[PDB]
């Protein structure tokens, strides 16, 4: 019985669902900006479609609280699977802490199969007007990683 | 020309028309299948697919200037998810009041899997009943449980 | 040229027009099917039903519909004209001229009682209900030319 | 117990006791007849249909849904769910759903707008009128389990 | 409009970069590089997200509007769209790369204001085009909001 | 063909034609003389003065003006656009148009700003006060065909 | 900053009178008569209010400013000063009536806001302004602000 209570639920608004989200409709993004030009007489806009078809994805997930963490791991797989891909090509990784979360990351994203990197996470405390030291550090790797391996990196952390 | 096409078309209720219909096509597909092994809960939800699927959509061309900004939500949530608008037929009628009447000779054809009626609804400035906005709601909703097809409800009022 | 018999008139035309379309051959792909109806009134036939509450705003009415027939290239031959004592009973002389092969398009003209306006009323409250009922079952086009005074 | 998602799949329980009574051959007679429905749910096969709208008040009431029937003797196996994007469409859903030879009750969950409506509100009317024709015509029964928020 | 003061400032940055990049003077004088407000044979490139779809669409309608009126052509414009506001830096990364761009515009919209403390994701956004800009020796004009 | 663009358009065609009745010869009587213009633009010469803010709004209003002008028999090449910054400054560029002998009418096309609905504001009442001076005082017909967003 | 906006409007009215002033084209198109972004030979004219002086001055401020940047010269403007917001009008049609001016910007700051009911004093001011523009068929930019 209890394995069907948790199940009963949805898993469409949570942080995990946006943050999964975001990454589909970026590495599609990145196949036509680095493919062919327009053919000219109009202005190019350039988006990116939301088909997860033959994309492999990553994500890292932390160690604290696992009642919460499971939550946004959860609703971040499903949605890959009900935009068309597949569980085959996801790679799930777990970290003792955030503070880990930027290495991590890295190793995942110099591989060639992978196409975008999904960071799951949970920050202690935050509500206090003080600068805070681990919340900071961790913004710092994701931000230069992705200016620097040339691949997207989600930040889809919650704070409570 | 480029100026238009500029500014962004997600969000507005032409795009959730346009996703309701993607659950609903391919959720029906499932349920026509054969069930599930048993010894656990059977949950069906429909993925948001959109290749191989056919849709038509109606809409009203009172008030150019929103209906525009709301057709042209609901194509491009078909071709971002997959879709393919070669499969796509658009239909014109005067008004609300003719909607109900059209979007039921387009979901006749075997080759049509959902509808989605677009349109622009009067407001009355005074707060009374209108004997048009009530025919076009209850006309989409008899039509849909008989037809066994999803038509999703996609007006707005101004 | 701007009474509201003229604009339920000029629905009724292109609606008709339009339903041929579908009932046709479909196109040969390669682009987005888009379906809209001509002004062309030629080769139609049109019924017409009126009520005789403010017989003196309804002769303009009728009057303002048969002149948007004919000038959009419409036969006057080929239009029919039927009188109706109330307002509550259009339905059931709308549904007879749209049940034959011969009529295309009904146009429904009327005008509704004025009484107590925040209230809800139940004689305009049906023949609306009834035209769209009839319409979605005989896959005919049925106008709403009703107006209130 | 005390959300009204207990309360609505109480109802669809004895409802279904109930119909299979009508079924059989009535009595030799010496006493009026009287019908009454059980609260046993062995044997029974319920579906359950849902709107992810307003999420956070919607898993509460399937809660309660859910914990009642496996209370009553209702084993979970044999229990359907079917989730739906809006509430517009609860009975488009429904009617696939309850035409299945294999189905005893169907119940919707949904939740609504607000209810300080002016004189009317076309989207409330449209879900309610459309499950209680519906059970009508497929001579089932159908619980209307929508809580207006 | 924050719209048209960001197209209008990087404008006249590919004009300065141009003059840099040119032959000098033949002395005799003090030597001044200044900006013209001239947008001709000019080809830009916006990048713009899309939260708060209203706000984000005014900013974006003066941003066209902006290099056209100034002599520019509507041809030589590039248009991306981003997810949300966190990534911009990456996405103006690969389209400051490439050699037929010769100025780069961010447009967006923040979250909270200005009233509580410091806000990780502001300063990310932030950080990004800086860096980028110098890395790569090409304007990116940052001309977002706050709400 | 319903933008605000097509209706002002149709005015100033109709009103120029108008003023050409009343210069020219009076009727022999016996009769209740009745002026009323004709919907003909062959030989006539229009101005357009257009603003800015909204551009993409207001290019449909000039698109639709410039339609109903060639629909109606009238020339191409007997049209002037003039572009505004600023729907303050209307007025002062319209009155150029029309102190010309080539210019008969003048079609003004602007979007005004919406700030607070139940006060007074003063950029939207000297535009259209400007206009009707204008009128008077140069024996033309400027139609209005600001709207408001 | 309402006086970069007030100044730009007037620097493309001049140049759409000179146009409609010049001879016309040859035929065979449409005729389109545009304003262009060039200050180059224009002579201007500012007049400005001495109420809330540091309001005042950032916008007085901005309008010499837009001159200059967009190719003007500063030996071809006026500048006047008038005591109040009620004399604008006044003040400026004896300025608008010299041959050697071909704009008139006029700067002001009201006092009451946009609440109350009408205001006489804010309304003579737009009045005569629309009114001397059309008199004398000459471009004059109203861009006061209220308080």
């Amino acid at each position: 019985l209890e394995q069907a209570i948790e199940r009963a639920g949805t898993k469409h608004g949570n942080k995990g669902w946006e943050a999964a989200l975001s990454a589909i409709e970026m590495a599609n993004l990145f196949k036509s900006l680095r493919g062919t030009g327009g053919s000219g007489s109009s202005m190019e806009i350039y988006e990116g479609k939301l088909t997860a078809e033959g994309l492999r994805f990553g994500i890292v997930a932390s160690r604290f609280n696992h009642a919460l963490v499971d939550r946004l791991v959860e609703g971040a797989i499903d949605s890959i699977v009900r935009h068309g891909g597949r569980e085959e090509d996801i790679t799930l990784v777990r970290v003792p802490g955030s503070w880990e979360i930027p290495v991590a990351a890295g190793e995942l994203a110099r591989k060639e199969d992978i196409d975008a990197v999904i960071a799951i996470g949970v920050l202690i405390r935050g509500c206090t007007p003080h600068f805070d030291y681990i919340a900071s550090e961790v913004s710092k790797g994701l931000a230069n990683l992705s200016l620097e391996l040339r691949k997207p990196i989600t930040f889809g952390v919650i704070t409570a």
